[PDB]
This record gives C-alpha cells, sequence and structure tokens, in this order.
C-alpha cells in the first residue's frame, strides 16, 4: 500500500488546507461591511502583478490539459500536431489579453453577465447563464474523473474515495473563501505542480529500457512516428480544432474573475501574457513525456507484454511512466503534481460557477432587495451544492469526457460572438441577440454529435462513417455556427433598429427596449 | 568565414541598436526639467515589476556567469559541487531582497554612496568609491574578453574587432541613454540569451558521440566524475568561497541602481526575487552543457585527438560544445545569446560606476554649485570614457581575471561590513570606519595573494605549494578579514563615542563630526 504515499498526500492534503484557512483569516478586511457580497467574488479588486498571473496560469493547467496533450502525443494516428492544447490555450490568452480583458477593467463589473444583464435584458441574462455554468460543472467533473483515474493508477485507492476527499477538500476552501482564498491556494498549487512535472523528465529519458526519442520523431519504432503529420484531407478539422480551443477559452468566467481583479487594466493585460508563458512551460514537459511514452518498449519494464494502446487504456498515459519509468519518490512527487493541478481547476470552476449564478442569478433577477448576509450565505450555501452536483456527476456517470467537450462547444459557440457583439460593435439589441443565440444552438445541436453516437442529423459534406456508421462530419460547422450566430445577430439588430426608425412596424409590439 | 553569421550577428546589433535609441526617444519627459541627473541616473522611480526583474536578472547573467559554472563543471578536480555560482547568486539575492534594499527605497537616495556620504563625511564617501568602481571597471573587462574569446572561437574573426564592435555597442546606448535605456535592452537581452541558451541543450545531448552523462555523475568515464565531491581538507575554502559569492554580490552599485527605481519597496522586495529564480533557471544549462562536454568522447567528434584540457582552453567549454556538438544554426544562436548576455552585463556595469563617479564625486564633492547641463554633459562623457577604459584594459592586458578576483574580493571585504553598519548598527561614526577600512585593505592585501603569484607575505595555517612554490592560504582569511572590519569598526566607533562623552580626550583634536 506504500503508506508513506498517502501520509505525504494527506499531510500535503493537510498543508494547503492550512494555508487556505490563513488566507480566509487573511480575508476579513476586503472593502467595507456592506459590499461582502462583491468583496467575496472579486476579491475586492486587489491583487498583485505575480500572485494574478499565478493563479491563473494555475487556473488554465488542470491536470486534463496535462493528460490530452501526453495522449495526443502518445496514440499513433494522433502524433504532435493534433495535440492543439499548448498552442491553442497560449494564443487564447494572448488574443484575450490583446483584445478583450481591458475593456473589462476599463468599467467596473463583477462577472462576465453583467454586461449582458446591462445591456439586453434580465431575461437574457439569465438565459445565456446556463451554457457556460454546464460547462463549468461539466469541466470540473472530467478533470476530477482524471485526477481519480490518476490516484488508482498510482496507488490502490479506490476512485471514489480519492475524488470524494480532493472535493470535499476543494468545497471546504471555496466555501470559507472567496477569490482570495482560491488565488492563495492557486499559488502554492502552481509550484508544487511546476516542482513535480518537471522533475519527473530527466528520470523518464535516462531509463535503460527507453530508446532515443528523437530517432522515432521522423522514423518509426514499435508503431508510428510520434510527431504525426496531418493529412491533407483534414486540414479543415484541424483549422476547426484550433479555432475551438483558441476563440472558445476565452469566454471563460474563470478568465474574467481573474481578470476582474487587478488593481488596474495593464496588470491583467501583462498577466494575459504570463499566463501564457506559464501555460507553455507546463505544456512542455507533457509533450516530452508523451514522446517518452511513445519511444519506449514494455515487455522490458514491470508493465509486461501488453502495451497501453491495446488494454485502452492511453487516457492516462502520463502516470503510467510517471509510475512504470520512475521511482517511487518520484511517483509521489507526480501523482501530487497531478493533483494540486486537478484541485486549481475545480475550485476555480466551481467559485466561477457560483459567483455567477449566486449575483447575477439571485439579486438582479429574482431578490432585487435582499441584505447582505442572505447573499453571502446563498454564496455559501451555492458553493457546496454545484461542488457535490458536480463530484455526482464525475462519479456516477462515464460519459462525463464526451459530454464536457460538448459543453464546451456550446460555450464558445454561444457566448462568444454574443460577447463580441456586446463589447465590440454597437446596436446589438436583444431582438438580435435572441435570433442569433437560437440560430446557433439549434445549428450546433443539428451540426452532428459523434462522440455519444447519439444522432448526426444533417448531413454534411465528408460523410465519414464512424463503428457504428453514424455518419461524422469535415466541413468546419463548429465555426461556421459561430459566424451565422455573429452574422445574424448584427443583422437582425441592425433590421429591427432601422424598422423602429422609420417606424413601419407599430410600436405597440416592441416587447423589449429598443425604442 | 559563414557570411550568414556575420550577417545575422550585426543586423542583431542593430536590432537591439534601434531598441535602445527608442527607449532614449521615449525617455524624455521623466520628471520636471531641472533633475535630469537624478532622471538620467535613476530612470525617474519609476518602472514595472516584470520589467526590473528581467533587467536585473539579464544584469547578474552577462556570459562569465554562464562559463565559470561550465569550466568548473567540466574541468577534473573541480567537479559541480565548486560550481558555487548559481547558489551564490541566488543565495545572494535572496538575502539582498529579505535585510538590504528595503531601507534604500524607504529613504530618498539616488547611488549606493548616498548613505555613506550622509552618515560618514565627502572624504570618507570619495574614499570608498574607489573599490566599487575598480570592480565594476574589472568585471566589464573580464566580460568583454569572454565575449572575444567566444567570438574568435566561434567565427574567424580577430578578438579585437568583435570586443571593439561590441563595446561601442555598449557606449552608445548608455551613453544616448540611461538606465530607462539601459533596462529597455535588457529586457530583450534577457529573452536573447534565453532562447538561445535553452535551445542548445537538446541539440548537444541527441549527439551521437556524446556518452550517457547520468553514468558518469558516478563513474568515470575518459576521465575523473563531473560530480565532483569537495575532500574533507579542503571544506574551509569551499566555505569561504560559498561567503564570497554570497555577501560580496550584494554591496554592488548594479544591485542599487536597479533597486532604487521601483515605485514602491515591496515591487523591488519581489524583484531580488524574480532575479534569483531567473539565475538559477540561467544557470541550469549551464551546467548541463558542462556535463555534455565533461561526459563526452573526442577523437569521434570534428576537433580531434587532444582534448581541451590538454590544449589549456577551458575556460570556453560552452562555445567549444555549442560549435562542434551542435549544428552552425544553433551554434550561432548560442553565440547571439553569449553576446547579449555580455553586453548586457557590461552595459550595466559601465552605467552604474558613470552613475557612481559623475553624481558622488562630482556634485557633492566637487562642484556643490552646477547647472544641470554641465552635470548631463559630465555623465555622457564620463560613460564613454570609463568604457573606453575598460575596453582598452580587456584587449591590452592579458592579466584581467585574476584582477577581477581580487577586484571583487575587495569590494565585498571593504564595502559590505561598512554597509552593514551604515545601514543596521547605529553610531558607525567615521572615526572608527577609517580604521575598520585601513585594517580589512591591509589585512586583504596582506593575506596572500595566489593567482598572479605576486606576494604571499603574511603565512595562514595550510602553506599550500603552488608550482611557483608560493604559499598559499587555507583558513577563511577572505571572511576573517570582514568581520575583523565589522568588529573593530563597531569597537574603535564606540569607544570614540564614549571617549567624547565622557570628555577624557579634549575635544580640541576632534578632526571630525563626532561631538
Ligand atoms: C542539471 C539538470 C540535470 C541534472 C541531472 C542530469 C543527469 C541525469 C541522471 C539520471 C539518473 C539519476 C536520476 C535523476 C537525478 C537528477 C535529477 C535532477 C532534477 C532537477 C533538475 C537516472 O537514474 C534513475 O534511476 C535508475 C538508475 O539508478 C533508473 O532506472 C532504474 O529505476 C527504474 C525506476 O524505478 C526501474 O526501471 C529500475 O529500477 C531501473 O531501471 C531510472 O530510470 C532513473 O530515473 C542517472 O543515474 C545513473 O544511471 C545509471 C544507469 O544508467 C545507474 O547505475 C549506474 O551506477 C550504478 C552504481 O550507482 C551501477 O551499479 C550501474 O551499473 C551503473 O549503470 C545509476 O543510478 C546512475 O549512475
Ligand atoms: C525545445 C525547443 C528546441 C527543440 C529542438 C528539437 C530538435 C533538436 C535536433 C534534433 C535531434 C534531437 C531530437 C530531440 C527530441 C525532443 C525535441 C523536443 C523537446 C521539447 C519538447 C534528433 O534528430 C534525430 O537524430 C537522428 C540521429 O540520432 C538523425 O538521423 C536519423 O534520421 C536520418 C534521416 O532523417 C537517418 O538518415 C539516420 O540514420 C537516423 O539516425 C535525425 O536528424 C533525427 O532522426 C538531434 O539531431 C541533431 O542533428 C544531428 C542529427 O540529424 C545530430 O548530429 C549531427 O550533427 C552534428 C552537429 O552538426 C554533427 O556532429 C554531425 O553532423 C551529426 O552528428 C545533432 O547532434 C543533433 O543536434
Ligand atoms: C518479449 O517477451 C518474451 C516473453 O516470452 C521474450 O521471450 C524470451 O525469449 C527467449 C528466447 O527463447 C527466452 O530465453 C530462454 O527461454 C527459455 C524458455 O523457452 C528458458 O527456459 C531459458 O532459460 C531462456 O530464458 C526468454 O526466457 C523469453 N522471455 C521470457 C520472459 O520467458 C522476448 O525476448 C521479449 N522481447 C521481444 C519479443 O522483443
Ligand atoms: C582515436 O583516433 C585513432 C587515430 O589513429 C583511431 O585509430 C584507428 O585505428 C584503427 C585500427 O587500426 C584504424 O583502422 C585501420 O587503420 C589503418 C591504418 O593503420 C587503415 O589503413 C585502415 O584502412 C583502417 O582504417 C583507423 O584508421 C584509425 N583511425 C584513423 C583516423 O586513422 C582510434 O580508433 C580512435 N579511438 C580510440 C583510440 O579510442
Ligand atoms: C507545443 C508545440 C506546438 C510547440 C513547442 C514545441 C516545438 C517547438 C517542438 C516540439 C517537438 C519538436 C520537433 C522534434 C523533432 C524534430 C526532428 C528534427 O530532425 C529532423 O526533422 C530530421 C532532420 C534534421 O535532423 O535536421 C528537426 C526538428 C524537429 C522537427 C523538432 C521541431 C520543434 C518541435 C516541433
Ligand atoms: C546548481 C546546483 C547547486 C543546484 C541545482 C542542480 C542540482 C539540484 C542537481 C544538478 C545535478 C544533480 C545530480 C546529478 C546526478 C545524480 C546521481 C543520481 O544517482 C546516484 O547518485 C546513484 C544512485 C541512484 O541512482 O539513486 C542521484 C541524484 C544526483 C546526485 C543528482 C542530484 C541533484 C543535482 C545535484
Ligand atoms: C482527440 N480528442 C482526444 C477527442 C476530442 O477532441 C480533442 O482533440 C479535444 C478537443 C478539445 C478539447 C477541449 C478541452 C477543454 C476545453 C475548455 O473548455 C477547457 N478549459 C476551460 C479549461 C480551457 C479550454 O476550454 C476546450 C476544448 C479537448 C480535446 C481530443
Ligand atoms: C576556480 N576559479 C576558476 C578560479 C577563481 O575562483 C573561482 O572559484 C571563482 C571565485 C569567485 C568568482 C567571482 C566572480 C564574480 C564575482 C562578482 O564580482 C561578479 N558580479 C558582480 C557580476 C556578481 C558576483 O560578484 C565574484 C566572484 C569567480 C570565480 C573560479
Ligand atoms: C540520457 C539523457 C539524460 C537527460 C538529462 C537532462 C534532462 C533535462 C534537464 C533536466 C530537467 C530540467
Ligand atoms: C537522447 C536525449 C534527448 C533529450 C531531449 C530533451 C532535452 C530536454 C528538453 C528540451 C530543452 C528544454
Amino acid at each position: 500500500f506504500h503508506v508513506e504515499g498517502l501520509i505525504a498526500i494527506i499531510v500535503f492534503y493537510l498543508l494547503i488546507l492550512l494555508v487556505g484557512i490563513w488566507a480566509a483569516w487573511r480575508t476579513k478586511n476586503s472593502g467595507s461591511a456592506e459590499e461582502r457580497s462583491e468583496a467575496i467574488i472579486v476579491g475586492g479588486r486587489d491583487i498583485g502583478l505575480l500572485v494574478g498571473g499565478f493563479t491563473m496560469t494555475a487556473t488554465w493547467v488542470g491536470g486534463g490539459y496535462i493528460n490530452g496533450t501526453a495522449e495526443a502525443v502518445y496514440v499513433p494516428g494522433y502524433g504532435l500536431a493534433w495535440a492543439q492544447a499548448p498552442i491553442g490555450y497560449s494564443l487564447s490568452l494572448i488574443l484575450g489579453g490583446l483584445f478583450f480583458a481591458k475593456p473589462m477593467r476599463s468599467k467596473g463589473y463583477v462577472t462576465m453577465l453583467d454586461p449582458f444583464q446591462q445591456i439586453y435584458g434580465k431575461r437574457m441574462g439569465g438565459l445565456l447563464f446556463i451554457p457556460a455554468l454546464m460547462g463549468e460543472m461539466f469541466w470540473a467533473a472530467a478533470i476530477f474523473s482524471a485526477l481519480g483515474a490518476t490516484i488508482s493508477v498510482i496507488i490502490d485507492v479506490d476512485m471514489h474515495i480519492s475524488v470524494i476527499i480532493s472535493a470535499l477538500i476543494a468545497t471546504l476552501y471555496t466555501l470559507v473563501g472567496g477569490l482570495y482564498s482560491v488565488a492563495y491556494t492557486d499559488v502554492v498549487q502552481l509550484f508544487c505542480i511546476f516542482v513535480g512535472l518537471w522533475i519527473s523528465v530527466p528520470f523518464a529519458l535516462s531509463h535503460p529500457a527507453v530508446a532515443d526519442i528523437g530517432f522515432t520523431a521522423v522514423h518509426a519504432k514499435y508503431q508510428k512516428p510520434w510527431l504525426g503529420t496531418v493529412d491533407s484531407s483534414e486540414v479543415y478539422s484541424w483549422l476547426d480544432s484550433f479555432l475551438l480551443l483558441m476563440l472558445g477559452g476565452i469566454p471563460w468566467q474563470a478568465y474574467f474573475q481573474r481578470v476582474l481583479s487587478s488593481s488596474s487594466a495593464t496588470y491583467a493585460q501583462v498577466l494575459s501574457f504570463l499566463a501564457a508563458f506559464g501555460c507553455l512551460v507546463m505544456a512542455i514537459p507533457a509533450i516530452l513525456i508523451g514522446a517518452i511514452g511513445a519511444s519506449t518498449d514494455w515487455n522490458q519494464t514491470a508493465y509486461g507484454l501488453p502495451d497501453p494502446k491495446t488494454t485502452e487504456e492511453a487516457d492516462m498515459i502520463l502516470p503510467i511512466v510517471l509510475q512504470y519509468l520512475c521511482p517511487v519518490y518520484i511517483s509521489f512527487f507526480g501523482l501530487g503534481a497531478v493533483s494540486a493541478a486537478v484541485m486549481s481547476s475545480a475550485d476555480s470552476s466551481i467559485l466561477s460557477a457560483s459567483s455567477m449564478f449566486a449575483r447575477n442569478i439571485y439579486q438582479l433577477s429574482f431578490r432585487q432587495n435582499a441584505s447582505d448576509k442572505e447573499i453571502v450565505w446563498v454564496m455559501r450555501i451555492t458553493v457546496f451544492v454545484f461542488g457535490a452536483s458536480a463530484t455526482a456527476m464525475a462519479l456516477l456517470t462515464k460519459t462525463v469526457y464526451g459530454l464536457w467537450y460538448l459543453s464546451s462547444d456550446l460555450v464558445y459557440i454561444v457566448i462568444f460572438p454574443q460577447l463580441l457583439c456586446v463589447l465590440f460593435v454597437k446596436g446589438t439589441n436583444t431582438y438580435g441577440a435572441v435570433a442569433g443565440y437560437v440560430s446557433g444552438l439549434f445549428l450546433r445541436i443539428t451540426g452532428g454529435e459523434p462522440y455519444l453516437y447519439l444522432q448526426p442529423l444533417i448531413f454534411y459534406p465528408g460523410y465519414y462513417p464512424d463503428d457504428n456508421g453514424i455518419y461524422n462530419q469535415k466541413f468546419p460547422f463548429k465555426t461556421l455556427a459561430m459566424v451565422t450566430s455573429f452574422l445574424t445577430n448584427i443583422c437582425i439588430s441592425y433590421l429591427a433598429k432601422y424598422l423602429f426608425e422609420s417606424g413601419t412596424l407599430p410600436p405597440k409590439l416592441d416587447v423589449f427596449d429598443a425604442v
């Protein structure tokens, strides 16, 4: 059982819990006494540059970002060219810092939905809250499932117990404390994941069993080369994936909660670049470990004859190299690193979802008149209930990954064009917003779901048949949908504004405010 | 001749020159119009945290810090344990940030010597200026010589031409601009050295000729192991070297010019830690390259049979691996990295020396009444003349390295105890300062000079005979001298204060101000 590993894990958990408790103690004079909700939600709009950069780049890298890259590098047929997580995340952060998040700090805003609830109606603000909430919960569930799998592989510990303990730790953090506590925990977690991941590269590379990883990047050894060039017949799919990972990670409440906490705007502008650099630095060891796993031969290690690819467990290729190609005291460090990244991403996501709901649904839509104590108690109970819901989804269900992918898709397709319209273009009244949202949502769900083999419905050129024969798509409908939403929103909003201006349609049926 | 390399070098030089010119253009409204000297010297006391950290950690790493570490790792009999540059620099920065540089920013100060000229007399302020000036010039000369050797090895270019061009570039930077221009150049130079050094590690490691670098760390292959454990009979020397590199890099005008430019004190406090982290990150590839050079066999590479150790050119072990174990387009990148680090350290040192002199010797000691234009012209001519002097010393002399070591020693032994006394303890009048400085200086020069085989004079236990038979020392006299200076300064200052207080010695002979 290696009781030393369990003791180290529990004392590390207690140490980060003590850090969170100290942060909660420190967070007692943030602002005056009648803005407790706003204070706990946005940290009092006062953090340092380094602390913000560290907490944000710890938020983005959360274990799934490591495992997906490692698996994509390792699994034959994907290669390195199909592991678009590093470049996608880095360029998404760079684009966000360049274009967005400067106006967000320019105005006095609390969450992502505040501009939306200000421009459109309260109904529209409550309606756009569903996709982002679903995406954040699904992401947290997937991250928790990945952590459970890693724990179960590393030590003979039940997945349920590990995920329950880690999630309870996350709720005990983000319930007793808010943004301050979560950022102070993420600062330590960043260093934990760095010292864990970057220290296991020389250990694995110098293994006698492993071959020359440079020879396999252009030649074949035990399998197809791990570089993985993309064929010309699938360039559209690669561009679609790049666009999704480039423009679908920017309209996330985790990003906007951290930008709307710096004392100024240039602080957040350079925070984005620091986060991108940290994301690249974190992605490098994952790529290296994936390459090591791809360019090594089993039947000489403690694993045995059947490779991970045949046994269909390549989703956890990282904690398999970290276990069978490194000593025990390096394996425990890497497990701690993965757990710390998972905890950081999970707590950040759950706090962002709670911050979105317990304000933009409760005090601006349902109870416009409520005491600060009531709202803070709603805050504290909402963090717990949403964490419990994410835990139940992660533990009692097995289709979490595909649902998470679909939820991220939906978040991108819905929020990003609407965020672009509300932040950059003028006009963009709710009359066109409803039509754009409906069109994008229905076009995406009719675009085809190939993971859960649910329904292809509308056929697009390419007609790719999977194992079940369900027709898969090739056209970039995942981004055609976003562009369709953008143009239809602009056109319909301007048409409504022009028709109202000319008086051709009677103002009697003006349901919303566009006169 | 590889004209592509020369073209790349000259266009890189022109690019950084354009960056410096743009910085000089930007630095035109720093403060009001009657503080031109103070503005050009301390950057207007307004820089960002990231810019300050980057410029400072680029200042510390300057090519010599790389070559010395690589040579110490490579040369047999030294090993890794005797390469105390990384830990020494990092802990010096950490100690500085913790203890010093908070009071420096607390008071309104311009250079290191301002507290000294304020507490002691103008004569004492002018007297302590000599050692730091000599140390900075000697360091710049050594760095320039190292760059010349690297250029001469990489390309068939005369050393004189390369050092002249690089030094002229440095003067053209720090003459047209001050702290702002030097920091804006160092920011780009940091990224240049990073992308140069850290990109040549996988290229050299994957060489067919090189052996397993992990096997040679505890075993012997072609030579003694490159780890290099320190014998128990030389522990005192190791502790002496560690103390020198730990407490002798803190009282340097390069450090205090960069701390006395941030808008606050916590900015500099965390700037020190950022600099230490950057220094460690820069030191890692140097250690790796030294290990690669130590654990590789010639007679299979383009070099030939005689190893660098036998030919006695191990001082440039880094640009030898970078040349014969990497392709041409990686060798040029590494050469650019080394040149950028050299330029950063040289320009920082020359600007610090000019800032010290042209203020604390000229406007507070000689011409108390002078126009701002006169002082700025003195600034601009002093930068050029000191750069030319450093260039002449680096080019026309061959004993630069040992003189630089002795100058750093002297700077440590003299400044650091006096800085400690003036910054921390009370009393410490000039009456004891004179005695402490004289005692430390004479004790150090009588402690023995083993490099230039000049004079051992006073014998200390150990009686180590070198090739010439000159007795070398073992006792930690290099730190005994500093502790002797500290205690004698404290004791003599307090004795003078007590004697003045009691009236036992008549106040007629009170030369200085201690009544
Ligand atoms: C500046 C930055 C880089 C610095 C380091 C550069 C060099 C890296 C060296 C890597 C290194 C140390 C680990 C990393 C330390 C440094 C971490 C630094 C982190 C921070 C940067 C890898 O050695 C490690 O341990 C095992 C070897 O010991 C090896 O395999 C083992 O464990 C697997 C898992 O449990 C598992 O499959 C199985 O048990 C093994 O297969 C592991 O895969 C490996 O991780 C080198 O160790 C060298 O490897 C030698 C065999 O080549 C090894 O045996 C040699 O000596 C023996 C007598 O001592 C002698 O009897 C042997 O005959 C001789 O061969 C020695 O240990 C050592 O000489
Ligand atoms: C992080 C940013 C930087 C990344 C840089 C990545 C590229 C680095 C260079 C690529 C590289 C490292 C791979 C590293 C993997 C991990 C990378 C990612 C890590 C981070 C995620 C692998 O290159 C592989 O090496 C093979 C040999 O092992 C070689 O030949 C194989 O395929 C052939 C058909 O193509 C086939 O005919 C052949 O039979 C195969 O054997 C191929 O080039 C290739 O397969 C090293 O190769 C570089 O070039 C030379 C060999 O080409 C190598 O030696 C040569 O040049 C010396 C100097 O001039 C000089 O002595 C000699 O001319 C010669 O000895 C260099 O020393 C090395 O530097
Ligand atoms: C992959 O794993 C297989 C496991 O079967 C390795 O097979 C090895 O084959 C050699 C050659 O026959 C065996 O050596 C001799 O085997 C006999 C039994 O037939 C034994 O009595 C002798 O004492 C001697 O060991 C070897 O045992 C066998 N390995 C094992 C574990 O039994 C094979 O080499 C591996 N590598 C590949 C296929 O690349
Ligand atoms: C270190 O360098 C020496 C260079 O002399 C290497 O010596 C090599 O020795 C082999 C074995 O004799 C030579 O192979 C044969 O040499 C004869 C000449 O005696 C030649 O006519 C044959 O065609 C064949 O090449 C080899 O040439 C020779 N190397 C050279 C460059 O001449 C030695 O192997 C190297 N490595 C060590 C000592 O570990
Ligand atoms: C996260 C990714 C998208 C960006 C950061 C990593 C890349 C900059 C690295 C990762 C792996 C590297 C590759 C690994 C191996 C090789 C083979 C190497 O050798 C050959 O192709 C054979 C000919 C030769 O040796 O020159 C050339 C560099 C290349 C393509 C490397 C180019 C740079 C790559 C793509
Ligand atoms: C700049 C320095 C002072 C600090 C940063 C680098 C060190 C943390 C690294 C550099 C080289 C490393 C060493 C390189 C090789 C080895 C051999 C390695 O294997 C053995 O000693 C044999 C037994 C075994 O394999 O466990 C153990 C780790 C060790 C000492 C490493 C320990 C960590 C070291 C000292
Ligand atoms: C080939 N697979 C293994 C199957 C699915 O396609 C993939 O290429 C893929 C595509 C997108 C993702 C993805 C993951 C997370 C997110 C996310 O919502 C998560 N964050 C919010 C954490 C940051 C980025 O946005 C978006 C896209 C993951 C895997 C990976
Ligand atoms: C064994 N050798 C090769 C011979 C001399 O002893 C060494 O260990 C050694 C000792 C100290 C140094 C040293 C170099 C620079 C400095 C410096 O003045 C330079 N900076 C101001 C740049 C930072 C540190 O302080 C101090 C000590 C260099 C080499 C190296």
